[PDB]
C-alpha cells in the first residue's frame, strides 16, 4: 500500500504508482492484481535472464512460448525496478509476474500450491495452463499438477 521508492524514482516507468489492475485492466481473480506499479514507458534494456527462472520455464513449458519471449515480454509491461532487484535474484520470480505474463499471453493459470489451488491471470482469456509452486524454501515453480 505504501509507495516503494525504487518504483517511483524508475525512469523506465512513467507517470503514478497504481495498482496492476488498474494500470492494465482485465478480469482478474479478486486480490490477485492489485500490487502496485507504475507505467512502462521505455523501450526494453533488453534484461539478462534471471538465474532463479523457474517461473519461465514452467510457463514455457506450459505455453511454447521461449523463456527468452516470456521475459521480453514482461519488460514490455513492468518497470525494469520491478524485474531486477533484491527480491528476484535471492527468491526468484513470484506469482505477480505470473499475472503480468497471463495479461501479456492471455491465460489464466492455476498454481497448485503447499496450501492449494489458486488462479491467477485474466478470465476473458482461452488458454488455461496448470503450474505447481512449492514454498519451501527455496520457492520453486514448476510446470504441470
Amino acid at each position: 500500500q505504501l509507495l516503494p521508492a525504487p518504483l517511483t524514482n524508475d525512469p523506465t516507468a512513467i507517470g503514478p504508482v497504481l495498482p496492476f489492475e488498474e494500470l492494465h485492466p482485465r478480469r482478474y481473480p479478486e486480490n490477485t492484481a492489485t500490487f502496485l506499479t507504475r507505467l512502462r514507458s521505455l523501450p526494453s534494456n533488453h534484461l539478462p535472464q534471471p538465474t532463479l527462472n523457474c517461473l519461465l520455464s514452467a510457463v514455457s513449458d506450459q505455453t511454447k512460448v521461449s523463456e527468452e519471449h516470456l521475459w521480453e515480454s514482461l519488460q514490455t509491461i513492468l518497470p525494469d525496478s520491478q524485474l531486477s532487484n533484491e527480491e528476484t535474484n535471492t527468491l526468484g520470480l513470484s506469482t505477480e509476474h505470473l499475472t503480468a505474463l497471463a495479461h501479456l499471453y492471455n491465460f489464466q493459470a492455476t498454481v497448485y500450491s503447499d496450501r492449494g489451488p489458486i488462479l491467477f491471470g485474466p478470465s476473458d482469456t482461452i488458454k488455461r495452463i496448470d503450474i505447481t509452486h512449492t514454498t519451501g524454501p527455496p520457492s520453486h515453480f514448476s510446470p504441470g499438477k
